[PDB]
């Protein structure tokens, strides 16, 4: 790809957090936290999922950003409607105004429904992600291996204002608490 001179600074939006999340002072790094980390809860709240949305808000142009998921076993990635569900449970789809990536058991796949595999060689350490508006395009590139296209979503019906959205994921085996991070431009 070419698309690094689209680059935007994202930051985490804590009143977006689950309950569990900590979020660095920064806010460009979210983890998983070992018990629910004494904040009021909102309606804006991810509530059966370590989710967290970005602050920044798109409905043009064209945004890239990338994320470190090193010794990560379990992660979503991607951007979604600010109009998604935030309470009870869902599936990650366009349908439900999703539009993602996630590592789950060893195994990476598209948050299509049904779910799509993927083919990588390469297992990542760093995710670019790439939003076109007027193209209606969400692309993935694998920055540990040159960039290389991982998924393309094309014709999508974003259907007003985008967020950045994260899935750090569970912990239930105790290899999952590294954090995701933003990396810098
Ligand atoms: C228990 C902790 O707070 C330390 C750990 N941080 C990281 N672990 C793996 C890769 C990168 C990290 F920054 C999460």
């Amino acid at each position: 790809h070419h698309h690094h001179h689209h680059m935007v600074h994202i930051t985490l939006d804590r009143n977006t957090a689950n309950s569990w999340l900590i979020i660095s002072k920064d806010r460009r790094q979210v983890r998983m936290g070992d018990t629910h980390q004494n904040v009021s809860d909102n309606k804006e709240r991810f509530s059966n999922y370590p989710m967290v949305l970005g602050a920044q808000r798109f409905s043009s142009g064209k945004m890239y950003w990338e994320v470190d998921v090193t010794q990560k076993e379990a992660w979503d990635l991607g951007v979604c409607r600010d109009s998604v569900q935030r309470k009870g449970q869902f599936s990650l789809s366009p349908e439900n105004g999703f539009w993602t990536i996630w590592l789950w058991q060893d195994s990476y796949e598209a948050g299509t429904s049904p779910q799509t595999t993927l083919h990588i060689q390469v297992p990542p350490c760093q995710i670019g992600i790439f939003v076109d508006y007027e193209a209606g395009v969400v692309s993935f590139y694998n920055i540990t291996d040159h960039g290389s296209l991982i998924y393309t979503f094309s014709e999508c019906v974003f259907a007003g204002p985008l967020r950045p959205f994260f899935n750090v994921g569970f912990n239930y085996s105790g290899g999952n608490a590294a954090p995701l991070k933003l990396c810098p431009l």
